[PDB]
């Protein structure tokens, strides 16, 4: 589409190796990014440096957009490359100029911010009233009904690790372990290495 | 609370409607064709968990856009209910008309997008608190957050807020009973005072 091509023609595409930290929470924001190729993780941390993934972002996603609208904004989160990444970069100053020329580019960015807000809002509603057990159970049941869940003699099989469960619900890997054992004993799931079976 | 030429130009293209306290501005799931802007008053943005329990996702106040999430893609449905907390005065404009205003002066889209960005930050922090903080910490953080809403009073011991235990539970994501037990504890810890329907957050 011509809007994205026009936008990219004003950007400088950079290549970063896997595990690069592209954005550090707390730093001064003066640049907008757009993923041309690759995937990243958006993360927040607690005092002990524990973690919760807010989102994965991929090809076609803007990153670092939240500091664009007000002066002196700081990065709201960490963004770390999951794979090697090809990322277009443009100063906020230049981007603001592009918006006056053709605001459709700001409509595209804002469309992504709107979706992100709806997704993050839904996660608040889904997790707020539950304790860690409730959150883990809901998480597994939700994954069991997604298209990539596979058929199993015992029910629906999902691919997920104790670590990434903990990253979704914001708890330790050990707590996940204990809760998965409990869910097995209640005859709701079966856990086998890096896969879980939710009983139907 | 602070308008500017861009906003008054925008408002000159809108119709301002009044909404009594408790009335619904927006119903979740309805087709979105209208953008709102609060001239006066406050609203609550509500969503429900998988058991049908209602949460207060955010309050919005004078100067806030509402109903913007449906503007960017066709056939979008409202993501939440929005109901008046006080009597409100709200400017309305069709998405069709607003898209034309954007072409006339994109600064109005910058104003709207700025709020969307702020909301994402705020909501992201809330999702992090759900995990990083215990229930006590979540209630304590909500009390602070509420001590900074415009409707917050001054007090010789700190900031005095007006909110029901029910409402604290809907913001935090816990039961009214839990809130009661935690406010008592915080009171005994000399961090707050609960004078009936009022709470004083010490500073
Ligand atoms: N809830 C979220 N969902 C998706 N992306 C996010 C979320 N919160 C922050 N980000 C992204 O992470 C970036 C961190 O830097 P910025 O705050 O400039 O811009 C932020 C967004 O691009
Ligand atoms: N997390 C949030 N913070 C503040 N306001 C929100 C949030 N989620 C939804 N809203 C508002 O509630 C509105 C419901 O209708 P829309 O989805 O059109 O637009 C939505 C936003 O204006
Ligand atoms: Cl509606
Ligand atoms: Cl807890
Ligand atoms: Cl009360």
């Amino acid at each position: 589409d011509p809007t994205l091509e026009w936008f990219l023609s004003h950007c400088h595409i950079h290549k970063y190796p896997s595990k690069s930290t592209l954005i550090h929470q707390g730093e001064k924001a003066e640049t907008l990014y757009y993923i041309v190729k690759g995937s990243v993780a958006v993360l927040i941390k607690d005092e002990e440096g524990k973690e919760m993934i807010l989102s994965y972002l991929n090809q076609g996603d803007f990153i670092g957009e939240l500091g664009l609208f007000e002066e002196g904004q700081e990065r709201s989160a960490w963004v770390r490359a999951k794979t090697a990444c090809e990322v277009a970069e443009i100063s906020y100053k230049k981007f603001r100029q592009l918006i006056q020329v053709n605001p459709d580019i700001l409509m595209r960015l804002s469309s992504q911010m709107a979706n992100r807000l709806q997704i993050t809002s839904e996660k608040v509603g889904n997790l707020a009233f539950l304790d860690v057990t409730g959150r883990i159970a809901q998480t597994l049941l939700n994954l069991a009904k997604q298209p990539d869940a596979m058929t199993h003699p015992d029910g629906m099989q999902i691919k997920i690790t104790r670590q990434e469960i903990g990253q979704i619900v914001g708890c330790s890997r050990e707590t996940v372990g204990r809760i998965l054992k409990m869910l097995e004993d209640q005859n709701l799931i079966s856990a086998h290495g890096k896969t879980i079976v939710v009983y139907g």
